[PDB]
């Protein structure tokens, strides 16, 4: 009750900026995240002894794929710890509790291939979630762990309050299906322009939660270069390990998961932060200003993909 989880010092500062590592060292990304938890929503959010024993449970469930893994799960929530701390006065009670839960969910049991992969295998999955198939998955995995005994971290909640909490999980996990993501920020985009965006407004907030879940779930983009760079060698691991299982259906793959086409991956990247993170973390900073360091990490991150396609790195 009176147990504050502490960081060593270089942590305790470095873990409140967007740009923050984790760090290799596994054992200690349970202790990061419940230190985030704690600042972020209170030592009184969670029973410590339910919380750790979700914690471990979701860890379990995350498979040794190169990138779809348990630090990126840690990862994504370090990043919406840092939207919600940069952002007081914004948020619920609830969104606190449900949004670095779901993050930390938001992969469960992924075995580091896209829907599509699934789709042309005709995976069981496929036949069960036409749409958001892994996305639909993962959520489907939350609510497992959380029927485990000794599991429901939100016991406490009242029966309407669990089921808010369960319908912002649920849809926040959606919310990182990157298919989903274009026409939300698109309609962002307009809503924020024509001055229509209302966060009192339900509907709005769901848009608003859902951006910054892609935002999170991209914040590769966001680190130091040498982070971001060796990141980008374990997503292409995954894509191009995908490509070859195309080929074994006797498909060409999409060239971004074609491990022939290795030599285009600058390029890849500057189509990526162009199509797709720039204008992510742009409109995220128009909504809430706060989160401007996003965005002018990702320009930096775009900045070094330029300089190695010139041959300067
Ligand atoms: C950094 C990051 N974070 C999240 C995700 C989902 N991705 N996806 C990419 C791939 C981007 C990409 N690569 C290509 N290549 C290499 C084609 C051969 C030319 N095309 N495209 C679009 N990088 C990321
Ligand atoms: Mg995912
Ligand atoms: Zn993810």
């Amino acid at each position: 009750g009176l147990m504050q989880f502490t960081l060593p010092v270089r942590l305790c500062k470095e873990i409140e900026l967007f740009h923050f590592d984790i760090g290799p060292f596994e054992n200690m990304w349970p202790g990061i995240f419940v230190y985030m938890v704690h600042r972020s929503c209170g030592t009184s959010c969670f029973e410590l002894e339910k919380l750790c024993r979700f914690i471990m449970s979701v860890k379990k469930n995350y498979r040794r794929v190169p990138y779809h893994n348990w630090k990126h799960a840690v990862t994504v929530a370090h990043c919406m710890y840092a939207i919600l701390q940069n952002n007081h006065t914004l948020f619920t009670d609830l969104e606190r509790k449900g949004l670095l839960i779901a993050c930390l969910c938001h992969d469960l049991d992924h075995r580091g291939f896209s829907n599509s992969y699934l789709q042309k295998f005709d995976h069981p999955l496929a036949a069960l979630y036409s749409t958001s198939t892994m996305e639909q998955h993962h959520f489907s995995q939350t609510v497992s762990i959380l029927q485990l005994e000794g599991h429901n971290i939100f016991s406490t909640l009242s029966s309407s309050e669990y089921e808010q909490v369960l319908e912002i999980i649920r849809k926040a996990i959606i919310a990182t299906d990157l298919a989903l993501y274009f026409g939300n920020r698109k309609q962002l985009e307009e809503m924020y322009q024509t001055g229509s965006l209302n966060l009192n407004n339900q509907s709005h907030r769901d848009r608003v939660i859902g951006l910054m879940m892609t935002a999170c779930d991209l914040c590769s983009v966001t680190k130091l270069w040498p982070v971001t760079k060796l990141t980008a060698n374990d997503i292409y691991a995954e894509f191009w390990a995908e490509g070859d299982e195309m080929k074994k259906l006797g498909i060409q793959p999409i060239p971004m998961m074609d491990r022939d086409k290795k030599d285009e991956v600058p390029q890849g990247q500057l189509g990526f932060y162009n199509a797709v993170a720039i204008p992510c973390y742009t409109t995220l900073t128009q909504i809430l200003p706060p989160t401007e360091p996003l965005l002018k990490a990702c320009r930096d991150n775009l900045s070094q993909w330029e300089k190695v396609i010139r041959g300067e790195e």
